[PDB]
């Protein structure tokens, strides 16, 4: 493809290659003062709109959005289906700006017809901390695509994140771009068998019949780790210490405060579920997963495929085998049907063992504005939503 938007971007051309020694901007010294001030431009009968996620009415506009025209899978099975209370938790991390939440709307209908968001956090790349924009949520009405309406609201958020003086950015996207600083493929540990059988998702044969794939998936309701418990107030320090000193081995990261802790990790029901194994007052090992439902499109059984999705997990007292199954057996308590994940971290070491599937997709990772060596998933130490 020729990137026409792209390549004026300050991102890697297709066959850029950078080696370590290179860890930097594409373009250095930029200038707050400098950063224009006007809106870009819509095409006439459209217009920009700031949208407050806090309102219910703005956030349900937006959950409407997403649920009718967010990503399908390859196959067009699924749709992603974020909750309004999960866009909530997404959107208002500590310090997150509200301007950043950018709403596209056709004038004659008073409809959302577009959206992008983006929220401020500290990425590590290569051991250098940079403040960056994590970009998320990007979206067109289905029946305004290829009009080049994206490259717009890309251009206006970037605008609007370099007037608080950040450079750069960190997103995913499933498509190939110009150029991935790594890429993960997705797994998935069938929970609920029989619902991904009669989706169509899952497979049987002759050699796998249905009873010997609900065998094959059983699990044992008993933590390998007894005391593994919801995570409160409490377990914010020590979260803080136990996960921010396993991510530093890892070439890109997030650097979270103690206050993202607390907004990242604590639990929402069906939005966020972190659990932790406090031992003489210390957190020594979590898991923590995020619900992300999709609708199932046009089954009449069957509206909502529910997923967890692996977030953190660090073992100080079991394998990270033992850790991955237990969060398996709490993902399946709280009646998920299936458990996904990157291979990112440590997390491809347990696949085979745990009997997770290999997906059809995988996860590009993506920096704007940075120039630096690529690297394979397991040094990818970030999950975004
Ligand atoms: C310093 C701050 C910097 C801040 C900004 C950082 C960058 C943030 C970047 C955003 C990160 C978002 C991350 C995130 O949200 C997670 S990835 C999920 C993105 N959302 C969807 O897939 C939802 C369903 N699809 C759509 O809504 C539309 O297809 C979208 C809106 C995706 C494209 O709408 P469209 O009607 O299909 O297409 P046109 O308007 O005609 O636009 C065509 C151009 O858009 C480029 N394109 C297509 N998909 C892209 C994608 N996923 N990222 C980036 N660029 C993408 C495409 O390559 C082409 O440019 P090119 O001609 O050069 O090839
Ligand atoms: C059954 C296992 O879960 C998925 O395969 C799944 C479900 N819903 C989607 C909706 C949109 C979608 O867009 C790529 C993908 C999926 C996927 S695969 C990639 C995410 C994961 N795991
Ligand atoms: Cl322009
Ligand atoms: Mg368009």
């Amino acid at each position: 493809i020729d990137y026409k938007f792209w390549y004026t971007q300050p991102v890697p051309k297709i066959n850029d290659e950078f080696n370590e020694s290179v860890n930097e901007p594409f373009i250095s010294d930029n200038k707050v003062e400098d950063v224009r001030k006007d809106e870009y431009k819509l095409p006439p009968g459209y217009s920009w709109y700031v949208c407050d996620v806090k309102d219910e009415k703005d956030r349900s506009e937006i959950y409407t959005l997403l649920t009718d025209n967010y990503v399908e899978d390859d196959d067009n099975i699924f749709r992603f289906n974020y909750s309004a209370e999960f866009l909530l938790w997404a959107l208002t991390s500590p310090n997150y700006l509200k301007t950043w939440h950018i709403g596209v709307k056709y004038d004659a209908s008073n409809k959302l017809i577009g959206f992008i968001s983006a929220i401020p956090t500290d990425i590590c790349i290569h051991k250098r901390t940079i403040k960056m924009a994590e970009v998320n949520f990007l979206c067109v009405h289905k029946t305004l695509r290829s009009k080049r309406l994206a490259p717009v609201l890309i251009k206006e958020i970037t605008r609007r994140i370099n007037l608080e003086n950040i450079w750069q950015a960190i997103y995913t996207a499933g498509v190939y771009l110009p150029k991935p600083v790594s890429d993960a493929r997705y797994y998935h540990r069938s929970i609920n068998v029989k619902k991904l059988i009669e989706i169509g998702f899952s497979s049987l044969n002759s050699r796998l019949t249905m009873s010997r794939a609900i065998k094959l998936y059983r699990v044992e309701d008993t933590l390998n780790i007894k005391n593994m418990r919801l995570m409160k107030k409490k377990d914010v320090e020590g979260v803080h210490k136990l996960l921010g000193s396993y991510l530093e081995q890892f070439n890109l990261y997030a650097v979270f405060t103690k206050e993202e802790i607390a907004h990242w990790f604590l639990p929402i029901e069906n939005v966020i579920y972190t659990y932790v194994n406090e031992e003489n007052g210390k957190i020594k090992d979590m898991i923590s997963f995020y619900s992300l439902p999709s609708q199932i499109l046009g089954n009449d059984k069957y509206s909502t495929l529910n997923a967890a999705y692996s977030f953190y997990n660090v073992t100080t007292t079991a394998t990270f085998k033992q850790l991955m199954q237990d969060a398996i057996l709490l993902a399946k308590r709280n009646n998920f049907d299936v458990f996904n994940a990157l291979e990112v971290m440590q997390n491809k070491s347990v696949f085979e063992d745990l009997k997770f599937g290999e997906g059809d997709g995988s996860l590009k990772y993506y920096l704007y504005n940075w120039k630096c060596a690529s690297f394979a998933p397991a040094h990818v130490g970030i999950v975004l939503l």
